[PDB]
């Protein structure tokens, strides 16, 4: 599923991400835009052999089992393919564990390089929330 910007903002708000660990909703929308282009089916291979999955590009090095990432963890206790659903529940629940783990949204390279220190409120401008 390829979300519209405001549709994804609404879904993320419903799932409790607005100001989750102090990250405003525009942070999560900005992160999704530059991780996945709002596409739940997005997958990308990392240099280390792991893969990133779904709308928030959750990596198999730590967070999910994709059956092909040796010496990795599955801290969200999910098959990586769960993260590709049109339903963003699994990605959001796993993202809440990630962002809680001490490093905040710095875990998302696209957030650190493209969203952090920017006017992320722009990402939700015009949306019915
Ligand atoms: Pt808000
Ligand atoms: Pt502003």
């Amino acid at each position: 599923k390829v979300f519209g910007r405001c549709e994804l903002a609404a879904a993320m708000k419903r799932h409790g991400l607005d100001n989750y660990r102090g990250y405003s909703l525009g942070n999560w929308v900005c992160a999704a835009k530059f991780e996945s282009n709002f596409n739940t089916q997005a997958t990308n291979r990392n240099t280390d052999g792991s893969t990133d999955y779904g709308i928030l590009q959750i990596n198999s090095r730590w967070w999910c089992n994709d059956g092909r990432t040796p010496g990795s963890r599955n801290l969200c206790n999910i098959p990586c393919s769960a993260l590709l659903s049109s339903d963003i529940t699994a990605s959001v629940n796993c993202a809440k564990k990630i962002v809680s783990d001490g490093n905040g949204m710095n875990a998302w390279v696209a957030w650190r390089n493209r969203c952090k220190g920017t006017d992320v409120q722009a990402w939700i401008r015009g949306c019915r929330l």
